RNA sequence: UUAAGUGAAUAAGGGCGCACGGUGGAUGCCUUGGCACUAGGAGCCGAUGAAGGACGGGACUAACACCGAUAUGCUUUGGGG
């Protein structure tokens, strides 16, 4: 959701933004050769990237 | 039978009236926009980068809207069920 975000040091925060940032490139790719069923997480990790800079942001001043 | 005299009707096409269609959108009714004002707010925006724009953002994206590499959206405080 939202709070879990909070819970994590800066560390786990930049983690999370690279995995989510190579997840995207693998639902890039896979969309590409007829693939992904699932076509609706292509929103959800732009969304989570978000959450997570903002988040980032409010605290750093 | 001869002779003299009289002489109707038919339409290649056209006129008039009637009856039925075809093109064309007047007229009848109607409003999704306008016009002129009344009362009240408001009467500036900009080197922290303006007005206005170009390019991009969606599963599909040609256009219009909204948005801006956090891109058809992020956080928080109230409404709503």
């Amino acid at each position: 959701k939202v709070k879990e975000i909070r819970e994590l040091t800066t560390a786990e925060m930049l983690d999370k933004e690279k995995q989510l940032k190579e997840e995207l490139f693998n639902l890039r790719f896979q969309l590409a050769t007829g693939q992904l069923e699932n076509t609706a997480r292509i929103k959800e990790v732009r969304q989570s990237i978000a959450r997570i800079k903002t988040v980032l942001r409010e605290q750093a001043n």
